[PDB]
């Protein structure tokens, strides 16, 4: 008896984890800018997915083999008494690469730590990544990286999230954070609760799209427009409806 | 007074054109199967966006040179009386990639050619692309291929719908079609006119993620699960209601 209104199940005794990967400063040797404002953007993001219900667990600036370590850590607890899984990307990245402190890692081996063969427990219900990562450039300035991240697609149940799509620009504030994360967490206070989350993201599509960018403070600057997209692999509607205490 | 239920509007007098390249046979020296069933995926497309108000006009087998003409012809051509444009390949395709008859063309210059710059008359109107692609394999029988095309993001208001996603296998039966453009066709018929079109496209992912590939006439077959995606950068809520006489 198929149902076109189909929710995902949201009813779990818990909301579920956020892990929120944090990168401001890189290694030397690895010649990257500092991502000045990216706090701003993990304590927004910390604040709205808390007011959702989410157990958010913020790192910052770890090397590949502490990243790697907590991620699989989190992979192999157990997800059975959630509703799903969030996990946020805030650095610089190329292709199918995010980097930490220290080199860079391929987004697959971390999507594919939480794909229904390993990770039982999260088989069906929704895993989010967020991705406000972009290519190194090099009082509050609006800095303006161009894409680098390829806008890829996980798996079922997935749904990846991306600043933004191949050919436009990300802008970073230097104090009130990423023009993306800005407005994903102005929809979220705003709608979170009530509305379905690709909803929500469509709304952070248009308010991003909207950012007008033919008056800026650099000349340089001029016409970098900013579109930011999702790659839904989500099979039911999803609602992050206030929890029953 | 921004507004979080925001319709793209489509109350033009007409719906729009969709375009349906279908490629069934190739050039020779390019080594690439018969697609048998690509022609009933044409078909039930035609029906169904038809049935929606679109003016579908059907190519098979176009060479390169022809099928470039064809679609620069109609991006040039004035959409301003138009609510949408809708473009659909059926063929053989490779990282950013469609095969043509003759030769592969780069889908960013296909969907660069409807870009806010380049076609002033869709500016703000929704830019549809569907692609059942996958890797050639050198009565009614499921032939299986390898994910092998991009799922790419494409610029504002375009949404880029894709039968398969890295890792997974695509799935066309000799007489029926292709498991994903049945499953959109079925929900196309059934809801295309109520619901709105990203909900669809995501009963379409429940639908063939659904398939089951434990029980196969081919046991080489076995254990090839199939997730189509979507790659939205719309910023309204995208409806086909029935049009107004
Ligand atoms: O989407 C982009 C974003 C960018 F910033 C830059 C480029 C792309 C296009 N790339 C891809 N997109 C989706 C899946 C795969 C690729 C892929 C893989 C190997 S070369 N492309």
């Amino acid at each position: 008896m198929f149902d076109p209104a189909e929710k995902y199940k949201m009813d779990h005794r818990r909301r579920g984890i956020a892990l929120i990967f944090n990168h401001e400063r890189f290694f030397w040797h690895l010649t990257l800018p500092e991502r000045r404002g990216t706090c701003a953007d993990r304590d927004n993001l910390t604040r709205r997915f808390s007011d959702l219900g989410f157990e958010v667990k913020c790192f910052n600036d770890l090397k590949a083999e502490e990243l790697l370590l907590k991620i699989h850590e989190v992979s192999t607890v157990s997800h059975a008494d959630a509703d799903c899984f969030v996990c946020v990307f805030l650095s610089h990245g190329e292709g199918n690469h995010i980097y930490a402190y220290d080199a860079k890692i391929e987004i697959q081996t971390l999507t594919g730590l939480f794909k229904g063969d390993k990770c039982h427990s999260l088989v069906g219900k929704p895993k989010i990544f967020i991705i406000q990562a972009a290519r190194g450039n090099q009082t509050n300035i609006t800095e303006v990286d161009a894409a680098s991240v390829y806008t890829l697609p996980a798996g079922a149940d997935f749904l990846m999230c991306y600043s933004v799509a191949e050919g436009y620009y990300s802008h970073r504030e230097t104090v009130n954070g990423s023009w993306y994360i800005q407005d994903l967490c102005e929809m979220l206070g705003k709608y979170g609760s009530s509305l379905e989350f690709t909803e929500l993201l469509t709304l952070v599509n248009r308010k991003v799209s909207q950012r007008r960018v033919d008056f800026c403070k650099d000349p340089s600057a001029i016409g970098k427009k900013q579109v930011p997209c999702f790659a839904s692999m989500l099979t039911k509607k999803l609602h992050f409806f206030p929890k029953s205490n």
